[PDB]
């Protein structure tokens, strides 16, 4: 049952990385969830695309010749990969406002440092920089050389905001 | 057909006891009734997940090996599981105002006193902990000595409450 | 293909007749219709709830054996079955206004008369209920001695509303 | 598979012509399709009422033996099919106001002009009793003895429309 | 699996090029891709039509004698194929106004000159025509002698735009 017929994914270019990456997820865990053999999703995506989106499918249909350049244009001409240093000013920006808990926090700043090339940070260093950047409220009581990894600090953040 | 392909069933992270426990249940009786081999539920999880949820599954995937696991790592980070004194507190907090019949009320407070540790309390306790919390209209007829389960109240309250 | 799997049918308690009526038949007529062996159904009632209802299932679960009982259950709990005299008296409130053709006034008087008791009221005295309670421009033309049955009220009541 | 399980058409009795007739013809043309023996059509039409209409089959249920019976108690009690001269002058009432172009009052005045006892009427004589309610500003250049169908009188109606 | 009985694409005449353009290629791929006899697809046209659509098919339904005829009295009767010499000043007019990057517009540029007759203009000399309406942030580095596809005119505005 691999005709990409019946499908309740859309996506329609609202020019946002997680949006995209939403919908790239999700095609390629239908495909490799129903049953796809790799040829028939080039000739059934046109099933997927509305309003602005259709337009530029049917301006750009003549250079896709396989799946993953079609995959490949779509993330090329809807997110530009921005460079390095913004990602940094952007990530120094914000400090954590009070009336906001530790899991909203620390999924958009883990969600924040994946767009830097890979390699470059292991995971002492990014608690490291993470850590400067909470309220007084928790860091008055979860002081460093008792958290290695980002499940104690969620942890102990937890029990401290549910006891008092 | 266990493809978990085609479900109607949502989940976005509300923060909220009620949500969560329908989301769980609804899953669980789906994978009871149409067949799954019980690792195929791990490869077709993310079909179901949207907005500020499936960020989290990108983040935390590669902490989940089995079902069982991926069900405590979703019931553990959206509900706190709420200790002992402020369930009593928030319970004798709310009286039963008019123009509210019993149903609702007897749902409410049966749905709240189930948060608690198992094997402390037995029915009679419940509901002589219940009766002291209802109006004046439904007290002045259905004095004790007259009622043993839950069944029985509902129904000479409903009783008074048709009648007149 | 009885797994009750894809229903677009839900139901969230609302408290009215109309809506438990029709919820009730639509589940039976689904039930004759596609074929469920009158086991598989209460295995799965519980992904057609929503919202106060599913809560009302978790906490009331263990008092159903079979399938009458549920929906007897179902039909008690959210409708208390309305005494005599009150239907009476609502019947009789109400007068037809005009702008209000004859056969919407007809259907709710009709489906009113159908929560008393069943074997005290024939047709005839029921139509000669019904035949005090409508508005003088139809009155003028269709006195009695001339009808028998619904039909024929309904027909005579049609001429002359599209005639003139 | 025609256990009319699947099908997203509905109706709830909204008092107009064209509503009932595309309930009709769509459920018509669905029978024709997919396949029925003209027999299970009678026990699953109550998956497609919903509101209004629910009630008024639980009323009249007892008065439908064949499926024939059933559409025209559907098309006799939801409209009333309008005499011979309000259909006349509700014609002559409107005037082609500018901003409307040809195509949209050529589908209304065909549509109106249906209702008629058949075998009264042409299409010469119909023509010309439609010509005469049209601006001014395309009957300067579409004079008579040049069409003879509506295909003709569409097409230059159409051209003088896209040239200036 | 070709009954034409479950899609979610419809249409409702709104008189626009990009809509009626986006449903033939909508229903022309699902036929491509399921499996209809070019029979079949006729007999079950009436299933995607709804409001006014559907009073013009019963009036024009008697001169459709294949599919191509079908699809073609569809594209000339809601979309009039726009003369040459309005096109190309509508093209003229706007301007590519600042805060809206290079993908928008050169997507609607493109969308909008194929509608001319083809076989008239080749890539070279579109691209000069375009490269006019460009703003003067873009247009300070991109002068001419560097570029010959669209490809690259769009890859050097996108490292422009991201890299300041």
């Amino acid at each position: 049952k691999g005709n990409f017929s019946a499908c309740t994914h859309s996506f329609g270019g609202t020019r946002d990385h997680d949006v995209v990456e939403e919908f790239i997820g999700n095609i390629e865990t239908y495909k490799d969830v129903e049953g796809i053999s790799d040829e028939n999703a080039l000739k059934g995506i046109s099933l997927l695309f509305y309003g602005m989106a259709s337009t530029w499918w049917q301006g750009v249909r003549k250079e896709a010749t396989t799946w993953k350049e079609a995959i490949a244009l779509i993330r090329e001409h809807f997110s530009p990969t921005k460079p390095a240093y913004q990602i940094y000013m952007e990530f120094f920006q914000n400090k954590q406002d009070d009336h906001d808990p530790i899991d909203t926090f620390v999924i958009q700043k883990r969600a924040l440092l994946a767009q830097l090339p890979s390699g470059r940070h292991d995971e002492e260093t990014e608690l490291d920089l993470l850590f400067g950047l909470l309220n007084i409220k928790y860091r008055k009581h979860i002081s460093r050389h008792s958290v290695h990894t980002f499940k104690d600090l969620l942890e102990q953040g937890r029990i401290i905001e549910h006891n008092n």
